[PDB]
């Protein structure tokens, strides 16, 4: 029994299937009030559905899936058609993923990924039709935020006005990608303070916009 089946176990004893509001909710209780966990939460999840909802996205790449919470915070504000592609390298997370998007009933929307995002990332053009990424959040490990950003740009998978949103610029913190999207006129960069989930801990994301070569 691990931490994530617990997280599934709750979601399916305590939602209604189909609601993916009621899923989130049931996540928020159970690691507010039994464990923490590293769901975006409701606080950096307010400022993400109102980032989704200013762009509309049409295909937007989550790096990072763990439970699902994210996957289901975005897929259920995106339009009829529109699709997510979510990657993450551990098998049980991405099973404890399926099984949360297929109870919120967002099965459709999203396609999980199995693999390290620097291994899927050159395959997208050509294994899964991938033409340009409208959107990109940004929530694996701090430490493949910029290589990621950079391995992106060079597979073509960035257009003009591409969002790049990055969760936990502040805690952990991601140094190196912050300086440099912040130092490259390639980007246009804005800071979203906030709170670390479910802590009162002081995060926050970083929304940036691909202005091109
Ligand atoms: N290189 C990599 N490629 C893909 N996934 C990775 C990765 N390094 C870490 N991960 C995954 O990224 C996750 C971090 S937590 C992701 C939280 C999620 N976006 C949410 O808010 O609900 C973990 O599940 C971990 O397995
Ligand atoms: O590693 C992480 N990947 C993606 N998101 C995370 C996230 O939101 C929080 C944390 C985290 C923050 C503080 C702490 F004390 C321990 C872990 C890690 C990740
Ligand atoms: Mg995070």
């Amino acid at each position: 029994d691990t931490k994530e089946q617990r997280i599934l176990r709750y979601v399916q004893q305590n939602a209604k299937p189909g609601d993916p509001q009621s899923v989130l909710e049931a996540i928020d209780t159970y690691c507010t009030q039994k464990e923490w966990a590293m769901n975006v939460g409701d606080a950096k999840g307010q400022i993400m559905d109102a980032v989704i909802r200013e762009y509309s996205p049409s295909l937007v790449l989550e790096l990072g899936a763990y439970c699902g919470y994210s996957a289901v915070r975005m897929a259920r504000l995106l339009q009829p058609g529109a699709r997510l592609l979510t990657m993450e390298i551990n098998p049980d997370c991405a099973a404890i993923t399926q099984q949360m998007l297929n109870f919120a009933g967002l099965q459709d929307k999203v396609t999980i990924l199995n693999g390290a995002s620097q291994d899927l990332i050159p395959q997208l053009k050509k294994k899964y039709d991938v033409d340009t990424l409208d959107m990109v959040f940004l929530d694996h490990w701090k430490d493949r935020y910029l290589p990621d950003t950079l391995l992106l740009e060079k597979c073509g998978l960035l257009r003009k006005g591409t969002v790049l949103l990055a969760d936990n610029v502040i805690v952990p913190g991601t140094p190196d990608f912050l300086a440099y999207v912040r130092g490259s006129s390639s980007f246009e960069c804005t800071h979203y303070s906030s709170y670390l989930e479910y802590m009162k801990v002081v995060d926050g994301l970083e929304k940036a916009i691909y202005q091109g070569p």
